[PDB]
């Protein structure tokens, strides 16, 4: 019931997935002069850095806002692939299936806790 466990148990696996080799493609914003038209197909990116960034600054209230934004790291890659074989968007999948493994406990605990808290 510890309301605010969700940020540590974040900090550690965002660590996790820095040093998986399937972050690779995601760890920095994307660079506009590799892929010229990125922002003619995403509206808003997204990276494991500025998910970081926004974590230790203390922008994040909930493990459901941190969440939102890794969704958004893999729904990009899925927007920007030019096919479901390609290199960048098989990383994306297996490292989803990953951090949506260890990112469930996170939710329910704090969830659980906020419910408890608010009983
Ligand atoms: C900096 S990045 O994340 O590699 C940009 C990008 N996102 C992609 C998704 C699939 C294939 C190529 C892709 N290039």
């Amino acid at each position: 019931y510890d309301i605010q466990a969700w940020k540590k148990q974040c900090e550690e696996l965002l660590n996790l997935i820095f040093q998986c080799e399937d972050s690779e493609p995601f760890r920095q914003p994307v660079d506009l002069l590799e892929y010229p038209d990125y922002r003619d197909i995403i509206d808003t990116p997204m990276d494991f850095a500025t998910v970081r960034e926004t974590l230790e600054a203390g922008n994040y209230e909930s493990p459901m806002e941190l969440c939102k934004d890794v969704r958004l790291i893999f729904s990009n890659s899925k927007a920007y692939t030019p096919s479901k074989r390609s290199r960048i968007y098989s990383m994306s999948l297996r490292l989803s299936a990953f951090f949506e493994e260890h990112i469930s406990s996170v939710l329910s605990d704090y969830k659980s806790a906020l419910r408890f808290h608010k009983r």
